[PDB]
DNA sequence: CATGTAAGCAGTCCGCG
DNA sequence: GCGGACTGCTTAC
C-alpha cells in the first residue's frame, strides 16, 4: 500500500512523525528537516523558481529550521521579503507525500474515552486534580473494545466489582441496560488502588497510542484531568507518557473565577467531539450536554440515576461504571450517525495537514494552495501584516411585510465559489482595474462595459481570462466533490418520500427491507417492490434512506463551508493571499447578479403576463429570490386546478421551462457585460409555496428581512409526501426561545399558513389556558454568558448588566457557600427565568446552566416564583404579535357589532 | 495562532412638565 | 411607558 502520515511535530530542528508504512505497519522517526526559503533575485539568474507574479527565485537551502527561522528575522530587519512556507511541517508533509494521499481509516487508531472523578467538594478542577479518578473507558478503534478501567477502593468509598450481567438487563428489571452489541466487546479491570490504576492505563496507552484523540469535552476535561493527576501523583515526567514524544505545552487561562489549562500532547491529533459537532453539525443547540445532544441526534432518553452525581458512585457503583460506558458508547453511536471523524480526516489528508488542523480553514487552504503551486515549482508569497477593515458584503432586499400566498424561489448554486471561478478571482490573475460607476448603474445596464479585453467585478477589478489561478483551479476541485454528495443526499431525500408515500399502504406480510443503494433514485422495479412492503420493512428503509441522507449532507455541506470559506479567507487578515480587491471583488459582484437578476424577472413575468410595472419579485438575500406567483395562478385561474398537486406541478413545469430559461438568457448577458472568462451564474427554482388548495391557508408571509415562513410543496426537486414549513429567522428558529414555546409558535404558523385565522384563533386560546401547566425547563429562555466577571460587583450587576448575567448573578448568591451547586461557566450556556416582584431572590430573573435541573435547594422557590405572566408574554406574545401584524391577522377575535347578538 | 458581512430583536440607559 | 442610541446575541446568507 501506499505510505501515508499519522501525526506530524516540530519540536526544534526535528520533525517527529507517526506513519504507516507500504506493509500498513504502524511507525515513527525522527527526522532532521532541512527546509528551504526562497528570496527575490535577478533576472540574469537562470533558476527554476518563480513566485506566483513570475519573478524570478532564488532557493536558500537550511542546514536546519532555526536557522531557516533566524534567516526570516534578518530579512524581515533588512526590508526584504523571505518567500515559501514558513511551517516547515507543512514543508515537510508536502516534500514527503509529493502525491494524492490514499489512507486507509482501519490503520489508524481512533480512541474515544472518559473518566470519573467523584468529588465531595464541587467541580473537580483539571488544573488542581486534587479527587482520584476512579472510572475510566477506554474505546480503541483498532482493536473495536471498550477497555474499563475501575477504582474499587477510594477515599471516598470502597466498593464492589461492577456486574456485566446486572449491567446488560432492562432497567425496569434493575439494570443498567448497556446495549447488546457492545456486552461483548467490554474488558473489565478493576483495581485495588488509584496508583495501579494509572500506571496500567499509562502502560496500555503505551501499547495503544491514540493517533485521533476524542470524546466528550476531552480536551477541557478528561485530557487536562489525567494529565495533572498523574502529574500530582507521579511527577511531570511521568504524565509526560501520554505523548508519543514525551513532549507537552501547558496553557492556563484565568480570569475572576478560577482557572482551566489546556495541554498540547505533541505527537497525539485531539479532535474533540463537542468541537466536531458544533463545526459540522450546522446546529445551534441550547445545550452540549452528551445527554442532550444525544437525545437530539439518536432520540434516546437521558441516562437517569438517583441523588448527586458526587454520590452516585459510593450509591450505586454498578450504574456508576454503567452509565461511564454508555456515556463513550454514545459519543461513538452520534458518529455512526454523523461521521465527523471520516470527513476531519478525508479533509485532512487531502489538505496535507494536521488532522486537528481542519478546525481552521486558513490553515487547510494554506497548505491546499501552497502543495498546487509547490507541483508547479512556484513560490509562495510571505504572510503580512494588515490592519483589520470592515469591508461590504451581500444585498439584501426589504420586504413589504404581508401574507404572500403563491411563491416560487430561485437560488444561485455555490455563489462565492462560483464568482471566484466566474470571474477567475485569484491572487496572481489580477490585470488591472477600470473606473466604476455606481452599482445601479450595472444593474441597470447603463454604465459603460469595463473591458472588452480582461474579465471583470463592479468593484473596479479586472482579471486575465485566459491563464488559470490557483484560487479558482483548487476551489473548483472541491466544489465538484460537493456537487457529488449533494446529488446522493437530494437522492436519498427523494427516495425518503417514496417511501414515507408507500407507507400509507403497508402490506400484511413477511418480508425484508431491499437490499439498495439511497444515493440513487429508485428504479420503476424498486418503485414496484416498495408498493409491495410491510410496514416493518418500509420503516427499516426509511431509516437507512435517512441515514444516507445524513451521511451525504455531513459530506456536501462541509465541503461547501470549506470553498465558501476560502472566499472569507481572502477578508481575514490572517490569510496568506488577504486581498481586499479580491474579497470586495467577490461581494460587489453578487450584490450586482442578485438586483440584475431581479430587473430581468420582473421583465420577464411583466412580459409573459401581457402587463407593465408589476413587481414579482418581493424580497431576495444575497443570491436568492422571491417570486410572488399569485398572477401566474390567476392568468389561468385558480377553478382550473383539480387538487393541490395540480397547481404545484404547474408551477414546477413553468419555473423549469419558462423562467429558468429567461433567467439563464439575463445572467449570460451580465457575463457578456463583465467580459468574464465562463457562465457560471446558475440560478435554479428552489422552493413552490402556497396553502392547500380550497382551505383559508395564508401560504406564507415576511415580516421584514431574513424573517418569513412559507408552506412548501416542493423544495429543489423533492416533491414532500406531506408539506413543509420553510421558517427563517421567526423565533421558532431561535436556540434562546424556549422549547414549548416554539413548539407552540411553530403550529401557529402551521394553522396560519394551511388552516387560516380561526384556526390560530382556536389554538391560541388553548396555549394561554395551559401555558401554566407546562414543565418549567420548557419555558426558559436560554442565553450564552460572556462577560460573567465584568459585571459582576460584589455578587451584584454592575452597570449595563445584560438580563441573562443579572440572572446568573442572582443564582451565585443563592448557591453561595452550597458546595453541591453546579456552577455556571463562562460563555456556556444558561437557561434564564424573569421572577415576580418581592421574590427571596432579591431580584428580578435567575439564570442557571442548561440542559439541568435547578438545583432541589432553589427549584421549589423558582417554581413559586416564577413569572408566567412576564414569561408569556415576551417570549410568545410579542413575537406571535409580530407574525399576525405582517400576515394582516389576529390571533385574539377583535371586538365588533356582532358582539351584541348571542351567538 | 485564526473564514466573511447583513441585519433582526431583547435589553439598559436616558429623556420625558 | 415608549423611542433612540447603544451592547449583546443570534440568525440568514
Ligand atoms: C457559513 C457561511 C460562511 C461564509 N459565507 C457564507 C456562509 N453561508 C453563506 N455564505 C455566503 C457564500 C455563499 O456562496 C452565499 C450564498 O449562500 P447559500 O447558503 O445560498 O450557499 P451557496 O454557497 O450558494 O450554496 P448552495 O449551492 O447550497 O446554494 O453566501
Ligand atoms: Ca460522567
Ligand atoms: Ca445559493
Ligand atoms: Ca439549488
Ligand atoms: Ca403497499
Ligand atoms: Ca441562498
Amino acid at each position: 500500500m501506499k505510505e501515508f502520515y499519522l501525526t506530524v511535530e516540530q519540536i526544534g530542528d526535528s520533525i517527529f512523525e507517526r506513519y504507516i508504512d507500504s506493509n500498513g505497519r504502524e511507525r515513527t522517526r525522527e527526522v532532521e528537516y532541512k527546509p528551504s526559503l526562497f528570496a527575490h533575485c535577478p533576472e540574469s539568474q537562470a533558476t527554476k523558481y518563480f513566485d506566483i507574479y513570475g519573478k524570478p527565485c532564488t532557493r536558500k537551502l537550511f542546514a536546519n529550521m532555526r536557522d531557516a527561522s533566524q534567516w526570516i528575522k534578518r530579512m524581515e530587519d533588512i526590508g526584504l521579503e523571505a518567500l515559501g512556507m514558513d511551517d516547515f511541517k507543512l514543508a515537510y508533509l508536502s516534500d514527503t507525500y509529493n502525491y494524492e494521499i490514499k489512507y486507509d481509516h482501519t490503520k489508524i487508531r481512533v480512541a474515544n474515552f472518559d473518566i470519573e472523578v467523584t468529588s465531595p467538594d464541587g467541580f473537580p478542577e483539571p488544573s488542581q486534580a486534587k479527587h482520584p479518578i476512579d472510572a475510566i473507558t477506554h474505546y480503541d478503534s483498532i482493536d473495536d473494545r471498550f477497555y474499563v478501567f475501575d477504582l474499587l477502593n477510594s477515599p471516598y468509598g470502597n466498593v464492589e466489582e461492577w456486574s456485566i450481567e446486572i449491567a446488560a438487563k432492562l432497567q425496569e428489571q434493575g439494570g443498567d441496560e448497556v446495549p447488546s452489541e457492545i456486552i461483548d466487546k467490554i474488558i473489565y479491570m478493576p483495581f485495588d488502588n488509584e496508583k495501579e490504576l494509572l500506571m496500567e492505563y499509562l502502560n496500555f496507552w503505551q501499547q495503544k497510542t491514540p493517533v485521533i484523540l476524542t470524546g466528550w469535552n476531552v480536551e477541557s476535561f478528561a485530557i487536562p484531568y489525567v494529565y495533572n493527576r498523574i502529574k500530582n501523583i507521579f511527577g511531570e515526567s511521568t504524565a509526560k507518557r501520554l505523548s508519543p514524544h514525551r513532549k507537552t505545552r501547558v496553557k492556563v487561562i484565568e480570569n475572576m473565577y478560577g482557572s482551566r489549562e489546556i495541554i498540547t500532547l505533541f505527537g497525539i491529533s485531539v479532535l474533540d467531539y463537542i468541537d466536531l459537532y458544533k463545526k459540522f453539525s450546522f446546529t445551534n443547540q441550547p445545550s452540549y450536554s452528551l445527554d442532550y445532544i444525544s437525545e437530539f441526534e439518536l432520540n434516546v432518553g437521558k441516562l437517569k440515576y438517583d441523588g448527586p452525581i458526587s454520590k452516585l458512585r459510593e450509591s450505586n457503583h454498578q450504574r456508576y461504571i454503567s452509565y461511564n460506558i454508555i456515556a463513550v458508547y454514545r459519543v461513538l453511536q452520534i458518529d455512526a450517525k454523523r461521521q465527523f471523524i471520516n470527513l476531519s480526516l478525508d479533509m485532512g489528508y487531502y489538505a496535507k495537514i494536521q488532522i486537528q488542523s481542519v478546525f481552521s480553514p486558513i490553515k487547510t487552504w494554506d497548505a491546499i494552495i501552497f502543495n498546487s503551486l509547490k507541483e508547479q515549482n512556484k513560490v509562495i508569497p510571505q504572510g503580512r501584516s494588515h490592519p483589520v477593515q470592515p469591508y461590504p458584503g451581500a444585498f439584501v432586499k426589504e420586504p413589504i411585510p404581508n401574507r404572500y400566498k403563491y411563491v416560487m424561489s430561485f437560488d444561485l448554486t455555490s455563489l462565492y465559489p462560483s464568482i471566484i471561478r466566474q470571474v477567475n478571482i485569484s491572487p496572481e490573475t489580477i490585470a488591472g482595474t477600470f473606473k466604476v460607476a455606481p452599482l445601479h448603474d450595472y444593474i441597470n445596464a447603463v454604465a459603460e462595459r469595463p473591458s472588452d479585453v480582461y474579465s471583470c467585478s463592479p468593484n473596479g477589478m479586472m482579471y486575465y481570462k485566459d491563464r488559470d489561478g490557483v484560487v479558482p483551479t483548487e476551489i473548483t476541485k472541491v466544489f465538484n466533490q460537493r456537487k457529488e454528495h449533494k446529488g446522493y443526499m437530494l437522492a436519498a431525500q427523494r427516495n425518503g418520500e417514496i417511501i414515507k408515500e408507500a407507507l400509507h399502504n403497508p402490506n400484511l406480510s413477511v418480508d425484508e427491507p431491499l437490499d439498495v443503494d439511497y444515493r440513487f433514485d429508485f428504479s420503476d422495479e424498486i418503485k414496484e417492490k416498495i408498493k409491495k412492503l410491510s410496514a416493518k420493512s418500509l420503516n427499516e428503509m426509511l431509516f437507512r434512506a435517512q441515514r444516507t441522507e445524513v451521511a451525504g449532507m455531513t459530506a456536501q455541506i462541509n465541503r461547501k463551508a470549506l470553498i465558501n470559506g476560502l472566499a472569507g479567507a481572502l477578508g481575514n487578515v490572517w490569510f496568506r493571499y488577504y486581498d481586499l480587491r479580491n474579497a470586495t471583488a467577490i461581494t460587489t459582484f453578487g450584490q450586482m447578479a442578485l438586483q440584475w437578476i431581479e430587473r430581468k424577472v420582473n421583465e420577464y413575468l411583466n412580459e409573459v403576463c401581457g402587463t407593465e410595472g408589476e413587481a414579482f419579485v418581493l424580497y431576495g438575500d444575497t443570491d436568492s429570490i422571491y417570486v410572488s406567483a399569485d398572477k401566474i395562478i390567476d392568468k389561468v385561474g385558480e377553478s382550473k386546478f383539480r387538487d393541490t398537486n395540480h397547481w404545484v406541478d404547474f408551477l414546477d413545469k413553468f419555473a423549469r421551462e419558462r423562467m429558468e430559461p429567461a433567467i439563464d438568457r439575463g445572467f449570460r448577458e451580465m457575463c457578456e457585460y463583465m467580459n468574464n472568462k465562463q457562465h457560471l451564474m446558475f440560478m435554479d427554482r428552489e422552493a413552490i409555496a402556497g396553502p392547500p388548495l380550497g382551505s383559508k391557508g395564508i401560504g406564507g408571509f415576511w415580516t421584514g428581512k431574513k424573517r418569513y415562513a412559507l408552506n412548501v410543496w416542493d423544495m429543489e426537486g423533492t416533491r414532500y409526501a406531506e408539506p413543509k414549513l420553510k421558517i427563517m429567522g421567526l423565533e421558532t428558529q431561535k436556540s434562546s426561545t424556549p422549547k414549548a414555546v416554539q413548539k407552540a409558535l411553530k403550529e401557529c404558523i402551521r394553522r396560519m399558513l394551511q388552516e387560516g385565522e380561526e384556526s390560530l384563533q382556536e389554538y391560541f386560546k388553548e396555549f394561554e389556558k395551559e401555558f401554566r401547566q407546562l414543565n418549567y425547563i420548557s419555558i426558559a429562555s436560554v442565553s450564552s454568558a460572556n462577560n460573567i466577571a465584568k459585571y459582576d460587583v460584589g455578587g451584584f450587576p454592575g452597570p449595563k448588566c445584560p438580563f441573562h448575567i443579572r440572572g446568573i448573578l442572582t443564582y451565585n448568591r443563592a448557591i453561595k457557600g452550597n458546595i453541591d451547586a453546579p456552577q455556571v461557566v463562562e460563555g456556556e450556556k444558561v437557561y434564564v427565568l424573569p421572577l415576580r416582584e418581592g421574590n427571596p431572590f432579591g431580584d428580578k430573573c435567575i439564570a442557571w446552566p442548561s440542559g439541568t435541573e435547578i438545583t432541589d435547594l432553589i427549584k421549589d422557590d423558582v417554581l413559586h416564583w416564577m413569572d408566567y405572566t412576564v414569561l408569556l408574554e415576551k417570549t410568545f406574545i410579542k413575537p406571535l404579535e409580530g407574525f399576525t401584524s405582517a400576515a394582516k391577522l389576529d390571533y385574539e377575535k377583535k371586538a365588533s357589532l356582532f358582539d351584541m347578538f348571542d351567538f
